[PDB]
C-alpha cells in the first residue's frame, strides 16, 4: 500500500506553474491571485484501509478520503464536482480528477524526504514541493 513515510504533515515550501494550472482548471483571476499566495498545510493520515489527505490554507480547507483504486466523489478547493480515483504506481500516490469532460491528474511522491506534486491540465504542468514538518 501506500508509504508510511506520506503519513505526516507537509508544508508548501516551493510552487512552479500553478497560476498557469488554476488557469487551466477554469479559475477565474482573483482566484487565482490568493490561490498563488496560499501555502498550504497538507496532512496525510490513514485508518485501515480508508486513507485521507486534508488539505489547510487560510483561503481554502479541503479533505478527501478514499480507499486505492475506489472511484469516489470529490468537491475541489475551485469547487469542482469530480469523479476521482487515487492509485499507486512505483510508490507514487497518483489521483486522477474527471468532470465535463476534462482531466486532471495530481501524482505526489518521495523524493529524498520531500513530497512533491506534480499538477497536469492540457499540457500545462505545475510542481509543488512540500517539506515534512
Ligand atoms: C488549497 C490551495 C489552493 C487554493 C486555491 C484554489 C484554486 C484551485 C486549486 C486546485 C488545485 C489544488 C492543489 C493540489 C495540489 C497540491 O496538493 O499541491
Amino acid at each position: 500500500g501506500m508509504s508510511d513515510k506520506f503519513l505526516g504533515t507537509w508544508k508548501l515550501v516551493s510552487s512552479e506553474n500553478f497560476d498557469d494550472y488554476m488557469k487551466a482548471l477554469g479559475v477565474g483571476l482573483a482566484t487565482r491571485k490568493l490561490g498563488n499566495l496560499a501555502k498550504p498545510t497538507v496532512i496525510i493520515s490513514k485508518k485501515g484501509d480508508i486513507i485521507t489527505i486534508r488539505t489547510e490554507s487560510t483561503f481554502k480547507n479541503t479533505e478527501i478520503s478514499f480507499k486505492l483504486g475506489q472511484e469516489f466523489e470529490e468537491t475541489t478547493a475551485d469547487n469542482r464536482k469530480t469523479k476521482s480515483i487515487v492509485t499507486l504506481q512505483r510508490g507514487s500516490l497518483n489521483q486522477v480528477q474527471r468532470w465535463d469532460g476534462k482531466e486532471t491528474t495530481i501524482k505526489r511522491k518521495l523524493v529524498n524526504g520531500k513530497m512533491v506534486a506534480e499538477c497536469k491540465m492540457k499540457g500545462v504542468v505545475c510542481t509543488r514541493i512540500y517539506e515534512k514538518v
